[PDB]
């Protein structure tokens, strides 16, 4: 009854990727259960970014899932409190996103407060020529653990050229919300795209949009 049909979002960040520091912002808006939502990400300080934006694209919401099969929802139930999650990416060449967000509800608006904070990233690998073209569509596998939810992908980054690099995803979910007041839900899947939908001024404005769909696997069962 908090988390409606159509919200908006409103978002910070901040981070040091291999020693450059920038600031972001930007507002969305999408339907937390159709599962679409957009954002309008404005680079506002430390830009142009001498790296591809595409690393950074995956940590502007987890709100905005669309829940099939009655699988309970750890991220709308959350609320008021909200929540929080923080995260690891290793590139399979050598550049490791370390990320901490907080998600929080204020007048109706949901609100988003991350610090990304990027290392050793090659200096001739894609991330810094900025050889990037988006990320490929990714399935996430989730699974309680601990008092939160725990989160494991590999996502694919396309590359000028043809193939890609890959990465690792970890990341936990801790509720700002105690216990008692959330069902856990088994272990299940989560299946986005995110997609650019528009760039300008060599990324200082990005335009994203993401599709997540959480369900089962559906091969059948000898058991």
């Amino acid at each position: 009854e908090l988390i409606t049909e159509n919200m908006h979002m409103k978002l910070y960040m901040e981070g040091t990727v291999n020693n450059h520091h920038f600031k972001c912002t930007s507002e969305g808006e999408g339907k937390p259960y159709e599962g679409t939502q957009t954002q309008r990400i404005k680079v506002v300080e430390g830009g142009p970014l001498p790296f591809a934006f595409d690393i950074l694209a995956t940590s502007f919401s987890h709100t905005f899932i669309n829940h099939t099969q009655g699988i309970p929802d750890f991220w709308k139930q959350s609320f008021p409190e909200g929540f929080t999650w923080e995260r690891v990416t290793t590139y399979e060449d050598g550049g490791v996103l370390t990320a901490t967000q907080d998600t929080s509800l204020q007048d109706g608006c949901l609100i988003y407060n991350v610090k990304i904070r990027g290392v050793n990233f090659p200096s001739n690998g894609p991330v810094m020529q900025k050889k990037t073209l988006g990320w490929e569509a990714h399935t996430e596998m989730l699974y309680p653990a601990d008092g939160g939810l725990e989160g494991r992908a590999d996502l694919a980054l396309k590359l000028v050229g043809g193939g890609h690099l890959i990465c690792n995803f970890k990341t936990t979910y801790r509720s700002k919300k105690p216990a008692k007041n959330l069902k856990m839900p088994g272990v299940y899947y989560v299946d986005y795209r995110l997609e650019r939908i528009k760039e300008a001024d060599k990324e200082t404005y990005v335009e994203q949009h993401e599709v997540a769909v959480a369900r089962y696997c559906d091969l059948p069962s000898k058991l």
